[PDB]
């Protein structure tokens, strides 16, 4: 995990610099989650995700989300198919074959996080938390796969190390922030879209599980820097 340091020492430089050249409140930052069907044959049978755009000023932008309904069911793998299905409110494989438009999902990707005038053919990362990090990896190269194209494009870091490093360069007074790494992630675990919302709960929507990971590191890292928590933006409403 030499390269794990390097995802550390990567997170700190692009917020040290980002607040160093006093434009942090406004760079916008980009967090995902997914929901799994089930793991199917050493990759995670993917149903869900969101991409969601935030800057600590304006709070989220605006979020992309896809349900994805692929056209079968893995032979094996039945029972654990319908067991996530049943979790996460998605809809059973087949219908209509409205079939996962992966080559196309890449690149609507690749278009969501590319730069305005960036000069370096260089994406922004996506901070999703820890335990999604296999499942968003393996969604990332899946799709990497119908267009033989390459993993490396993408970094795929921890939300929580985000949080961490925003908050404590921001800080300013001693009583701010976090003093150890694991207040992090403690504090994302202690705090939709039209289908769920739909379906009652819309509690285990991507759309929300993100949107609730941003709305508490928002709500920690916001008065800090003097914002209101607007609803609708910072805030609900
Ligand atoms: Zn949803």
């Amino acid at each position: 995990k030499n390269a794990e340091d390097n995802e550390k020492k990567d997170i700190q430089n692009i917020v040290k610099l980002k607040v160093f050249d006093q434009s942090i409140k406004t760079e916008d930052f980009y967090v995902i989650d997914v929901n799994s069907y089930c793991k199917a044959n050493g990759d995670y049978l993917i149903g869900e995700f969101t991409v969601t755009q935030f800057s600590l000023q304006d709070g989220v932008k605006n979020s992309y989300h896809e349900t994805i309904i692929p056209s079968c069911v893995p032979v094996g793998y039945m029972f654990d198919v319908k067991l996530g299905a049943e979790e996460f409110g998605l809809e059973m494989p087949g219908t209509d074959d409205a079939g996962p438009n992966y080559i196309q999902i890449l690149a609507n990707i690749i278009d969501y996080l590319k730069q305005k005038d960036r000069t370096v053919q260089v994406l922004p990362p996506m901070f999703t938390l820890p335990e999604k990090v296999d499942a968003v990896q393996n969604f990332i190269s899946q799709m990497c796969n119908c267009a033989t194209e390459d993993d490396s494009l993408f970094r795929i870091y921890k939300l929580d190390t985000f949080f961490f490093t925003l908050i404590n360069a921001i800080s300013s007074h001693h009583d701010e922030g976090f003093p150890k790494e694991s207040l992090a992630l403690t504090q994302l675990t202690k705090d939709a879209c039209e289908r769920h919302e739909s379906l009652d709960k819309s509690n285990v929507c991507t759309t929300s599980r993100v949107k609730r990971w941003v709305f508490t590191i928002l709500d920690r890292c916001c008065p800090l820097l003097g914002i209101p928590l607007q609803p609708g933006k910072h805030l609900p409403f």
